[PDB]
C-alpha cells in the first residue's frame, strides 16, 4: 500500500504552480543556455517557495521554431543541472562542441553532472513546413537552491535548464514551460 | 453486474443529440472563447433539455485551421468549466498571459476551476500544409445551467467550452461540435 | 466451437466479388452520396446476385483527392443505411448541415438510420502535397435489396454508400470499391 | 462435433448434377484432351451453376475402347488441372512425351499443375476381347471458372479434363460423364 | 521441441541470396508487369538454383517514386502468382481495369490465381515532397519454375512479380529486390 | 516424433524428376539388360543431379508386350543392383541360365548383389490377347553413381535396371520408366 | 540471478565516452564509407582506450541530409564490420551495387561478414521538406582494433561504420555520433 | 552467492594504491582546503589511472597538530565533494563562517553538495600535551575526474579534500592520505 | 527426440568429399600458407559444390618432412581463417615472428581472426629418424566462399589452411587432405 | 538377451581358422593389392569352408617393412571390400592417385564400395630404425566368394585384402595373416 | 553458479597477450636464468600492462634443443617466483647445486619462495635425434610487479622465468613464451 501512503501524503500538500514564457529569441550557431525553475523565488504566492527546496510533481515544456530568410533547423535541450552551485551552465558544459549536431560532453555524462530530460530537433522549412512545435510533459524531482531571488547565484542542485542551438542567427524560437510542485 | 445494471438503465434513456457549427473566424492574438454545450436550451426537442441538468454521454469537437497571407498558428484549448456561475470564461482565466504559447493559469488550474479536455496547436504553412485539421471524441460529464436560454447567465458547472488563440489575427478557423447527452 | 462451424459452413459458399471505380468527380459543397453495392444486380455471374440479399464478407473503399486552383478539403463519409426503402439517401440525411464541417445529423443517428463506417478527411495544399489518397478495408454485414436492377429503388436495408462534401467547387476526387459477399 | 456438421450443412445444399456423353471418336497416336467439366454453364437449371465456383462432391468417368483393323490400346487419363488459367491443356503439358507409353510431364508434376486422378490402359484385341470398358467414381473437389459459357476460356482452377492416347488412329473410344456438385 | 526441428534443419542448408535493382522506368498509366524472382536462373552460383524449385526464406522490395512535371501517383503492386504456367501476367490479370485506382480482378482473386503480398500508393506533389520511397520485407514461400533461363516462359507457380501503375507517362520510378532462399 | 521429422524434412527438399521411354524393341531369347536410373546425369536441370548421389522417394515401371508371328512370352525383371562398379549386369549375373523359364542366380542373390524389385511375365496369344501390358510403382533408395554422364561406367551401388528376356525373337516389347528422387 | 551479476559487475567499471561530428559533406551517388570506431585510439583519457579490444554499452548516430539545387535522396548505412583486417570497407562490399537503391550485397551478407544496425533513407525536397534528420540508439557488442591509432590499419573485429550513398552530388549531409564504452 | 559474486568481482581487479604527504604547514584561522585525491592523474602506473573515474576501496586519513609559542586547536574536516565541478573549495562552502568553531554551511549541506567523513578537533598544550594525532580509515566511493592531470580543474563529483582551521597562525600541522582504488 | 534428428536430417544428405596432394615441397624458414579447402570450386561433381558455403563434417590433413642436408625441423600449423575476405594469409598473420619457433601472433588470435586446428613439430634427423610424418582428423564446421573459382579471391569465412616453417630451405614436406561435406 | 544366446550359438560351430604368410616383397611406388581372404577354399579341412560364406569372427594381420640403399616408406591399407565381384581391386579403387600420400578416392569411399579396417605407415630409415613392424586384430565380419577356387574370380562381398604403397621399389616388406572363422 | 560468474565477469575482461621468443643460446653447465613475464612493461597496447598486476590465464612455454659436436643433454625449469623482490634469480636458489642432474634447494622449495611448473629433460644424440622440443601449455596466476619497465628491479612476486642448464656448454637452444592475461 506504499502507492496509497504516497498518494495521500500528497493529498494534504498543496500543488504550488509557476508559469513562464519567453517569446521572440533569435536561433543560435554557439548555443544559448535558458533558466527554467530559476524564476521561482523565496515568497508567500502561489508561484514561490518557502526555504531553498521544492519537489516537482510535473513539468511542461513547449518549444517552438520558425524559419526566417533561410530554412533551417532549431534544437532544444531539456535538462537537469544535477549539481549546480549557483550557474547558469554553458553549451560547452552539455555539448561536445558548440554546434547543434553535436553529441554530448562526455566528462559531464559520465560523471552525472547533467540528466537529459528532452532532447528535441526542428526542422523548419521555407519551402515546407517553416513552423514547428513540441510540447513535453515529464514527472520532476527534488530542486535545490542558493538563494532565494531570480539570479544565477541561486541555482542549485536539481535545477531546470534549457539549451537552445541550430544552423542559422535568423530563425525565431519561443518556449514556455510550467512546473507543479511541492513546498512542504 | 453493475457494469450491466450501468448499460441496462441506459437503455431506457433517450440519448438526445445537439450539433453546432462555427466557421469562417479569423485567428486571434488575445484569444477567444466560445460556447459549446450553451445551446442547449430548455425545450421538448431532440436537441434541447427538461430543467436545469444533462448528462453529456460522448462529445466530439472538429477544429480546423487555414493559413491566409502569411504561414501562421491556431491554438484551440477544449475544455469543462466546473464552477461556472453564469458566464463565458476570459482568456485570462485559462491562460496565465493572452499568448499563444502560454502555460494554463496557475491558480486556477490548481483549484480545478477547469478541466482541459485537449489543447490542440495546428501550424498552417503557405509554403506546405496550409489546412490542417482535427476531430476528437470523448466521454462526457454532467452539465448544470443556471437559466433556460442561451445566453451567458444560463452557463453553469460543468459548461463546455472552446478557447482560440494564435500567432496572427489573418488566418481563419472553424469548428463545429456534437454532444450525446441525457436527459433524465 | 462455433467459430469452428462458422469456419466449415464458409468453406461450401462462394465468395462472389464485385468491383466499381468512379473517377473525374468534382468536389462539392452542398455534397453528393454515391452508391457502392447498388451495382450488385440480380443474375447469374461472379459479381451479381440470387434474390436479394447477399452477406458481405469484407469490403474495400479507396478514396484519392486532388487540388485544383485552390488548397482545398475532400471529406467521404463511408456509410451503411440499415433503413433503406427504394432510395439513395440525402446529404442531410447523413450532417445536421450541407457543410463539409457538418456534425451528424441528430436524429438519423439517434434512431439508427445510418451506421458510419469510415469518415475521411482529406486536405489537399497546392502549396504542399496536392494529392491525397486512403483505403480502408473492414468486415462486412447483411445487404437487403428492394429490386433487381441498379437503380435507386433497388437500395434496401444495408445498403452501402459514400457522401463526398467538400469546401470547393473544382477539385477532383476519384473512389474505388470492393466487395467480398457470399450469396447463399 | 465437426463431422456431423459437414453432414447438416450438406442437407441444406442442393446437389446440383450434371452430365456428358462423347461417343465414337477416334484413337489418337498425338494424343488428344476432352473437357469435361467446362460444360457446367451460368444459368438456373439443375445442370448449370451460380457465379463462377462450384464444388464437385463425386464425378464418375466411363471410358470404352473398341478395336478396328487391328489390336490396339487405348489410354484414359483423367485429370484435375489445379492452376488453369482458360485453357484445354496440351496432351504435352500431361505426359513427358505424345507418346501412349510416356511417363507424366516431371514439370508439370513436380509443381502440381496437375493432379492425376485415375490412368487406365485398355488393351484391345482383334483375336480376343476387342470391346473393353472401365467406370470410376471419386469424391471431388472445388472448381473454379474463368467466365461463363462452354468455351475454353471459362476453364479455371480445378478444371476436370480426360487425356486419351493410344497406338492406332482407327479403333473407336466412347466416354461419359457426370458430375454431383454444391453451388452455394 | 519440434519447432527446433524447423531451425535444426535450416541450418544445415546454404541460405542462397539473389539482389536485382530496376531503375529510371516512366511511370505507366496502363501499367506495366515486372518480373522479381525470375532472374534466379539455373546455375552453381549463390544467386542462382539447382533444379526448378528453390523456397524464399525472406524477401525485400524496395520501391521510389519522383514526380516530373506534373504532380502524381506511383502505384506498385507485390504479388505472388501461385498459378503461372510460363508468362509475364497482365495488368488486367490482377487488376478489374487497367487503371491506378482499380480493385483486384474479382476472378483471379477468387480461385486464388494471385496472392497480394503488399500494395503501395505513393503521391509525389512538385509543391511537396517529390520523391517518395517505401521498404517493405515479407517471410516467403516455395517458387516453382518451368525452365532455367531468365524468360517468361520459365516462370512457374510461386513467381513473384511487381505490378507498377500511375496517373502520368512523365515520372520516374525505380525499384530493387532481393531474395534469401533455399535451394536443398 | 520421428515420422513429423521426417516429413518436414521432405518438404525442404526439392523432388526432382526423371523420365524415360524405351519403344519397340525385340524380343530376346539370350535376354537383354536395360538402364533405368543411369539416364540421370550430372546438371542443373530438374532431371539431373548434383554430385554422385540421389534418393528415390518413388520410381514407376511399365511394360509392354505384343506378339508378332506367333504366340509367345515376354519376361521382365525390375532389379536394383546394389554393389555395381561401373558396368551394365550381363543376364546370367541375375538369371542361373540365359532362359526365360531360369531361376535367379544362386551365387549373386546369396551375396544380395541384385535386389529383385519386380517380376513380371506377360504371355501373349495371336488367338487371345496379343497385347498386354504392367505398370509398377515402388517406393525408392539411395542411388550412388560412378561418374557424370549418361555411360555404363556411370552406373554405381543402388542402379536401377530392367532384364528382359522371352521365348522367341519376333514379338515386340516397350517400356518407360520415372524416379522421383531428391538431391540434397 | 546471472541478471543481476551482470549489473553488479558493470557498476565496477568505468564507462568511457567518445563522441565525434562529421559536417558538411556531400551527397555521393558512388557512396562513401566512414570511420565511427576507430576514432578511440589507445591512451589514458576518458575517449580512449587499454589494449586493442573495448565493449560499446550504448552508441547513438545522428545522421543529416539538407537540399542543394535539386530535391534529392540520401541514405545513411549504420553497420558492423564482424571481420574487419585493418580497412575502410569499400561500397561494393556492402551492397551489390554501388547505387542508393541498391540491396545488400549477397555474398557478403550470406557469410555475416557485417551485421546491419539501421539503414536510413531521407528524401529532400526543395518544394517541401528540404532539411531531414534522424537520431538512432542501440546497444553494442565488443570492438576488436589491429593498432593504437586512428588510421584504417586500426580497425578490426566489431569495427562500426556508416555507408552514406544518395542520388546527387550537391546536397549536404552532417553526422554525429557517440560511443560509451567498458575498457577492462 | 550474491555476495560472494562482489568478491569474485575483485580479486579480479588490480587495488591500485595512491600516497600522498604534507608536512609543516601553519594553523590557518580563516581556514584552508586540502586535495587528497587529485594527485591521482592519468597515467599507468599503480599511483595513477585509466580514464577519469576510480572506485575508492578504502582511503586513510592522518593528521597532526603542534602547538607553538600558545597553547592552541587545530580542526580537520575530511570530505568528500559530491558535485566538484573543477574547483578546490572554499572554507566557506564548507563551514558556515570561517571559525574554528563554525558549524556546516546549512545550503551546501541540506543540497548534500558535500559528505562530511570526519570533522576532528585536536587541542593542543603548551603546559600539557603540546602534539597530538589522530588517523582515521574508511571505505570509499567512486571518485568522478574532469581532467587529466594534477589541477584544481581536474577535481569532479566524488574528490576528496581536508580542510584545515584552528584559532592561531603559528602553530604547526601535518597531514599523510593513501588511497587503495580499483580503475576497471 | 532432437538427437535423432541431427542423424535423420544428415541421413539425406549427399556426404560430398574432396581430396588434394601437394608433395615435394621445400622447407621454408620465412614459412608458407597452403591451401586446403579453396580446391572444392562450384560445379556439379562429387568434389565441388553448389552455392558458396559447404558445411564440413570430418576432415583429414597428413602431412611429413624428410631431413636433406643436414637435420632440421618442420612445423604445420592446421588453421581455420574465421575472417577471411578473399586471401590467403600471411605467415605473420598466423605468427609473431617469421620463425620457427614463434608464438601466435597475438592480435590476430585475441579477436579470433583464426582458430588453431592442430600444431605439429617433426624433428627428422639424419643420424637417426630422417622421415616422419603425422595424419589427423577432425571434425569440421561451415565454409563460406567469397567466388567460384580455386584463387585466393574465392577463400572466405571458416577457409582452412596449413601454415608450414622450419629451420632449413633443404628439407622436403609432402601433405595430403580429405574433406567430407554437406552441400544442401 | 542378445550377450547370452549369442555365446552359446557359437559354442556350437566350430571356429575354423586360417593362415597365410607373403614374405619377401619390393615396396611399390604405384602400390599393389594383396589377397587375403581368397586363400579359404572350398574343402573340407580346418582352413577351407563349406559353401560360398564364411563369418570371421577374428583376424589378424601383421606387416613389416625393411628399408634398403634409401631410407623409406611403407603404407600398408588393410580393407574389406563390401562390392567385390571378382577381382582383385586396384590401386586407385581405393586411392584418390597412385602415391603413397594419397587420401582415399571420393566415389568409392562415398558409396561405401571399401571398409578400411587398419591404415599404417612405417618410416623404415637406415640411419636409425631400418625396420619397423605392426600386427594389428580386429573383430570380423560376413565373406561371400563368388566360386570354390583361390583365383581372383572367387573374390567376393567382404573379402578382404592389403594394400601396399611407399616411396621407393628397393626396401622389403613381409606380411602375414590369419582368419578364426565359422563356416555353419 | 559461481561457475557462471566467473565466466560472465571473464567476457568484460580484455584478454591481453603477449609473446616472447629467445632463440641461438648455448647450453650452460653452470646454468642461466631467462625472464619471461618481465617482458610485459607498463603501457596502453596489447602486449603491455595497467599499473603493477596482471592476472595469467593461460601461459604457453616452447623449449628446443640441438646437439653440437657432442651428444648432450639440455634440461629446462620452467617456474614462477612467488616471493620475487626485483631480481632475476640464481641458479643456487633454484637447485641444490648447479648441476643439470641437481635435485631442488631444499630451502627454497621448502619455504615455497619457488613453484615448479614444469621439469624438462631433453637428451640430444648425434647418432640419433640430435633436435628434441617441447611445448607445455598451462593456466597461470597473479603476477606482479615491482615498476614499469622490461628490468630485473621489475620483477615481482608471480614472476614467470626459466632455468636452462646442461652438460656441455656447445650445443643450441631456443626458446619462446606466450601469456595471455587479463588487466582489469
Ligand atoms: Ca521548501
Ligand atoms: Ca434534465
Ligand atoms: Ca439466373
Ligand atoms: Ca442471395
Ligand atoms: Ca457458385
Ligand atoms: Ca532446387
Ligand atoms: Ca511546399
Ligand atoms: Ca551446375
Ligand atoms: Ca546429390
Ligand atoms: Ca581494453
Ligand atoms: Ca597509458
Ligand atoms: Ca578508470
Ligand atoms: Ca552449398
Ligand atoms: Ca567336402
Ligand atoms: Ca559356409
Ligand atoms: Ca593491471
Ligand atoms: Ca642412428
Amino acid at each position: 500500500t506504499m502507492r496509497a501512503v504516497k498518494r495521500m501524503i500528497n493529498t494534504h500538500l498543496e500543488h504550488k504552480r509557476f508559469a513562464l514564457i519567453n517569446s521572440g529569441n533569435t536561433n543560435a550557431t554557439a548555443g544559448t543556455v535558458q533558466n527554467l525553475s530559476n524564476g521561482i523565488i523565496q515568497g508567500d504566492d502561489i508561484n514561490q517557495r518557502s526555504g531553498d527546496q521544492v519537489r516537482i510533481v510535473s513539468h511542461k515544456l513547449h518549444v517552438r521554431g520558425t524559419a526566417i530568410t533561410v530554412s533551417q533547423t532549431f534544437r532544444f535541450i531539456w535538462f537537469r543541472d544535477n549539481m549546480n552551485r549557483g550557474t547558469t551552465p554553458t553549451v560547452l558544459e552539455v555539448l561536445n562542441t558548440a554546434n547543434f549536431m553535436s553529441q554530448y560532453n562526455p566528462i559531464t555524462l559520465q560523471q552525472k553532472r547533467f540528466t537529459i530530460l528532452k532532447d528535441v530537433t526542428l526542422n523548419c522549412s521555407l519551402t515546407g513546413e517553416s513552423i514547428k512545435d513540441r510540447i513535453i510533459n515529464l514527472p520532476g524531482q527534488l530542486v535545490n537552491y542558493n538563494g532565494a531571488t531570480a539570479v544565477a547565484a541561486s541555482n542549485g542542485p536539481g535545477a531546470i535548464f534549457m539549451l537552445q542551438i541550430g544552423d542559422s542567427l535568423v530563425g525565431l524560437w519561443d518556449s514556455s514551460y510550467e512546473a507543479v510542485y511541492t513546498d512542504a
